[PDB]
C-alpha cells in the first residue's frame, strides 16, 4: 500500500508541482488558476463533483450514501511563498485526493461524504490578509478587509462579495496533512506526527535607549551601553526559557544597534522577540516575567525602553475524539508516530473553533520549508498518505 | 591672567571657528579641496601679523615660528590638526592650534624672543573624513607619509626628510571625554595614549523556523553574541578603568523576528594603557568566545584587523608639566588619553606631552561640542607657561 502511493505520488507530485516553478505559485495569479484547473480537471475525472466557492477554495467531493449532508474535509493551501518548495501546503491537498480516491475505488462510495479542498490562501503572500481561504469558508472574512486584490481576483472569475460569507455548517471533520517544518520527526527517526495543538504566539519590538558614545575616551562607569543590555536581556531570558522546556521557544532574531560601528557605544538599539507556547496562560505569564525582568534591567543600568506587543495569538487545540482515534490508528496499525504539538500555524487551525479538527505530520528533512530545499523521502510521503487514507476510512466509511 | 585669554578666545575663537561653517548643522572643514585651504590663509595672516615666520611645507602643514636668541635650531612645536568631520569639530584639533598661537603671541610680545625657536603649527589632517588615510600631516612631518595641487601642492615622489629639530611637542586637545568634567577638574595631564585592538569576530550557527524547531536543537547566533558580550564586559568592568571593551556593531542574519539567526557579525573594540594587560584581556576574551561557541557547536571566525600599541607621553616633558601645575595653583588631572592625536605619531620621534581641556558631556565630533570658556583660558595660560618653560627658560 505505501508503495502503492509511492507511485501515486511519484506520478502526480512531480505533476502539481509543475504549476508555479521558480516553486512560487500565489493568490489569484494566473499559476494560480491554472494549477486549480488542472486539479479540479482530474479530480471530476477521477469521479469527484467539484466546484469553487466565491473566494476560490476548490472541493473534491464523493457523496455519501448514508448521511450525505456530513461532510469529513481534507486538504491544504495551494499558494507557495515566493522562492518555496512543493511539499508545503499543496502536498496535503494532493494527499487528501489521492487517499480518497483510492478509498473511492476500494470500498466503494463512503457512508457519508468525503471531501478534498485544495484551500485558496494561507502564509500572506501576495496581500496584506493571511488565510482568505479558510476564513471565508467559515464568513470570517468581510470584504471590507481587502495589483488590485478585487482584480486579480475578478482576473480569476471571483468577485468579493458586498459582506461576508455563509459560514460553512455541514462540516462534521476536518483533517490536515502538512509537513512538519521543523526537525523533530525526522531527527528522532519517526514518520507520523499526531499533532495535539498548534502553538500560540507574541511577538514584540523592544527599543532600549541609553547614550552613544566614545568607545575609548568613556569609562565604563560612565557607560549606558544599549548593546550590552540587550546581551544581558536575551543571555538571561533565553536562559530561563530553556528551563522551562518544550513546547517553550524564544527567539531574538532581529537586532538594530545605533548607530552599529565598532569604537561607538550603541546609544539605542531595536531588536525583536519572537515567543510560543501550547498554553496561553504559560504564555502570557511567562512573556510577561519577561517583560518584567527588561525593565528591571533597564531601570537599573538608567535605560529608558519602549515594549511593543504587535503580535498576540492564542493556542488552539486539535479536537480530542479525532486525535484519539488517530493515535488509537497510529497503535491498532503499529506505527512510528511522535503525538507531537505544532510551533506553525496552518489553516487547521481557522477550523477547530468551529468544527472538530485534527492535523497529521510528515518529516522536513532540515526543517527546510518556504525555500526551494525542502523535501522529504517518498516513503514518508508515502506513509503520510496511507495514515491519511486510513483515518478518512475510520470517519466516513465507518458507522 | 585667565580672563585676558578667555577675551583673546572669545575674540579669535569664534571668529576662527568660522571657515567652514556648515549650515546644515556645524562645521566641515575637510582635507584640501575649498573651505579647507580659506582657513589656512587667514590663519597664517594673522600669524604673519605676528613675529612669527609663517609658512608651509612639501603637503599642507602651516607653521609660524618666534626665532629666538640662542639655540634658533631648537625647535619647541605646539599645535593640532586643522582639520574636522563632516558635521561638528569646533573645539577638536583647531582649538590646539590656536591657542599655541595666542600662547607664543602672548608671551611673545610680553617677554619677547625667546631662547629656542618657538613654532606653532595647524597640521594638515589627522583621522581624516575625506581620503582613505590619516595623520597626513604629522607623517610627511617626520617623513613617514609615503606618497592637493587645486590647492597648490604637488605630492613628492620620495618620503619627506624627517624633521630633526623639533625639542619637544606640545598638543593641547579637548579630551572628547568626560573625565574632567564630571571631576570638576579643568586640566589633564595626559601621561599616556591608550593602545587600541579591534576585531571582526563572525558567528555561525543556522538558521531556523522560529517556532517549529525546539530549544536544545538550536544554534542561534544572537543567543551565542548576548553570552559573549555580557561576560566579557562583566570582566572588562571589574578588570577596572582604563580598560574598555566595547561591542559596537552587531549583524544578525537574516536577523528577522521569526528566523533563527544563523549568522551573527559583531564588532570588538577593546583599549588599555599598558600593552601587556591588553593583550592579555583580549587573548582571553578570544579564549572565552571560542570555548562558548565549541559549547553551543558554533564556528567563531576572529579577525583582530587593528593592534595598536599604547604610545606614551615623555616621562619628562609630563614632570614638568606636572610641577608646572603645582607652581600654580591649578586644577589639573594626570589621565591618558582614550584616543589618538597627531601626539602619538609624535612621541616616537621628539619628546611630546599633551594638555587636555575637559569636554561636553563626552560629546565630540559632532556640532554639540563645547568646553567653557573659561577651561579653554586655562588651558591657553598653561599652555603659554609651559611653552615658556622650554623656550624662554634659562
Amino acid at each position: 500500500l505505501i508503495t502503492h502511493f509511492r507511485q501515486a505520488i511519484e506520478e502526480t507530485l512531480p505533476w502539481l508541482s509543475s504549476f508555479g516553478a521558480d516553486m512560487t505559485r500565489l493568490l489569484y495569479s494566473p499559476e494560480w488558476l491554472e494549477t486549480q484547473q488542472q486539479f479540479k480537471k482530474r479530480m471530476a475525472a477521477s469521479g469527484l463533483e467539484t466546484r469553487f466557492d466565491e473566494v476560490g477554495n476548490l472541493y473534491g467531493r464523493l457523496n455519501g450514501t448514508e448521511y450525505p449532508q456530513e461532510v469529513v474535509l481534507s486538504g491544504s493551501h495551494i499558494d507557495t511563498v515566493v522562492n518555496g518548495g512543493n511539499l508545503d501546503g499543496q502536498f496535503g491537498a494532493l494527499a487528501a485526493w489521492l487517499a480518497i480516491d483510492w478509498l473511492k475505488t476500494q470500498y466503494g462510495a463512503p457512508l457519508r461524504t468525503v471531501e478534498v479542498v485544495a484551500m485558496a490562501e494561507e502564509e500572506g503572500s501576495r496581500f496584506p490578509y493571511v488565510f482568505w481561504g479558510s476564513k471565508n469558508i467559515f464568513g470570517l472574512a468581510n470584504p471590507d478587509d481587502v495589483n488590485s486584490f478585487v482584480d486579480a481576483m475578478k482576473a480569476c472569475g471571483f468577485t468579493l462579495p458586498n459582506a461576508p460569507l455563509t459560514p460553512r455548517q455541514d462540516i462534521k471533520a476536518f483533517v490536515e496533512l502538512h509537513i512538519e517544518q521543523g526537525c523533530v520527526l525526522e531527527s528522532n527517526g519517526q514518520s507520523i506526527g499526531v499533532v495535539n495543538a498548534i502553538v500560540g504566539q507574541r511577538r514584540y519590538t523592544v527599543t532600549l535607549n541609553g547614550e552613544s558614545n566614545h568607545a575609548g575616551t568613556t569609562p565604563m562607569g560612565y557607560r549606558r551601553d544599549t548593546v550590552y543590555a540587550f546581551s544581558r536581556i536575551c543571555h538571561q531570558s533565553v536562559e530561563k526559557a530553556k528551563r522551562m522546556g518544550d513546547p517553550l521557544v524564544l527567539t531574538f532574531g532581529k537586532v538594530e544597534p545605533r548607530p552599529n560601528t565598532v569604537n561607538v557605544v550603541p546609544g539605542k538599539t531595536t531588536f525583536t522577540i519572537d515567543c510560543r507556547h501550547t498554553d496561553a496562560a504559560v504564555l502570557r505569564d511567562f512573556t510577561q516575567q519577561l517583560e518584567n525582568d527588561m525593565r528591571a534591567i533597564c531601570d537599573e543600568m538608567d535605560i529608558g525602553i519602549d515594549i511593543d506587543l504587535w503580535m498576540d495569538e492564542e493556542p488552539v487545540p486539535m479536537n480530542k475524539e479525532l486525535v484519539a482515534t488517530l493515535t488509537e490508528l497510529c497503535e491498532r496499525e503499529k506505527l512510528n508516530y511522535r503525538v507531537m504539538h505544532s510551533g506553525a500555524g496552518h489553516d487547521a487551525q481557522i477550523f477547530a473553533p468551529r468544527v472538530p479538527t485534527c492535523m497529521i505530520f510528515i518529516p522536513s528533512i532540515n526543517g527546510i520549508s518556504h525555500n526551494p530545499a525542502e523535501r522529504t523521502n517518498i516513503t514518508d510521503l508515502a506513509e503520510g498518505v496511507k495514515t491519511l487514507a486510513l483515518m478518512l476510512y475510520q470517519l466516513a466509511w465507518q458507522k
